[PDB]
């Protein structure tokens, strides 16, 4: 199922910890995990995400321009973790990992099937990425698994520390200053 | 109880909702709600935050370069709400509701007492407040009520609807290359 890419805030404002698939310009594909972001703006929806030179995915990041944001749920946890502490340069994370690499839309890097959310991104303004690893990414496209049983986001607090999503909390009838 | 502020990550990492505490040049405290922040880097403590000028703490930021991050529970979640919906160019909203100024150490925006942690922040950076509304803050100083019974974070999924806490995964025997 396919959202309009406005919808971005839904999926990311609340912080949880995703995986950032690339492509290289060699055509391997890549995936890293990644706990610095935020939502930039709603509509057009951009996103902040810190990707520094420690990271292989790097080098595609820069040569690319284009990303994916995986967005993993609970079951995952110890796969998202274990990405973020292996490097995609010398191994196959996807095949490692049993994880299917599913073409995207509109960039060359791959959704990720196994993921509840993926978010195709193009690297918009990097104009703050070599003073502080920031990129300013735009959500072009957003695919949702609604038959997925698990749903539940994962929020890193660091240290390997994760806060698994539990009760839901709707107030929004008290939102009357943003209708 | 004082954390070192390189801790700060420990604290806004998993993207709970938080309130920004400021004090403007005509000493009045004020409050507002911010979902869309991140973690920048651990050390230094650096965090991305967008405040705009549609909110009226827009004017105190600029101004004096301070606020402090307050993070508040899911027993504060109307109150972290309505505190969005409204401004302080015409309401005292400590007063309006119930919440408690504690002076800071380091900036003259107050602490709130009823919040589980206050990051004391000044802005480092500015650069991009003017095209994106981004303010770079470093943190300065972190305080933990550490007494309190209610400890579980709230996080903005868009619309007034926040996910609250569940249970926490630890993950650390695996963060072999973040030691
Ligand atoms: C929970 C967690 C959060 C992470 N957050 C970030 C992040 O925000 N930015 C970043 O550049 N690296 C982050 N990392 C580190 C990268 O995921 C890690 O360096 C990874 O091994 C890079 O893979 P690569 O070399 O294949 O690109 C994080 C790691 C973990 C486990
Ligand atoms: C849950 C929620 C999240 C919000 N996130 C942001 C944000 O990230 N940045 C922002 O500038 N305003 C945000 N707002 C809007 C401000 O909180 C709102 O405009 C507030 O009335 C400003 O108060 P002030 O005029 O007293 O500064 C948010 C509001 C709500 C309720
Ligand atoms: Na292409
Ligand atoms: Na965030």
């Amino acid at each position: 199922n396919e959202l309009p890419p406005e919808n971005a805030y839904r999926i990311l404002e609340s912080g949880p910890i995703v995986l950032v698939s690339t492509r290289g310009a060699d055509g391997r594909a890549n995936l890293m995990t990644m706990g610095f972001h935020m939502m930039m703006q709603h509509e057009p929806p951009l996103v902040g995400a810190i990707i520094g030179p420690w990271d292989y995915s790097h080098q595609a990041l820069s040569e690319t321009g284009e990303c994916v944001l995986a967005v993993p749920t609970v079951d995952l946890a110890e796969t998202v973790v274990d990405i973020g502490n292996c490097s995609g340069d010398a191994l196959d994370k996807f095949g490692h990992f049993g994880l299917t690499p599913v073409p995207a839309q509109t960039v060359d890097a791959p959704l990720v099937r196994q993921c509840w959310a993926n978010l195709e991104c193009r690297v918009v303004d990097d104009g703050w990425a070599r003073r502080y690893n920031l990129w300013v990414l735009e959500v072009q496209r957003i695919w949702i698994d609604t038959a997925r049983k698990e749903t539940r986001l994962i929020h890193h607090q660091g240290d390997g520390r994760f806060s698994v999503d539990g009760d839901t909390l709707d107030l929004g009838e008290r939102m009357t200053k943003w209708r």
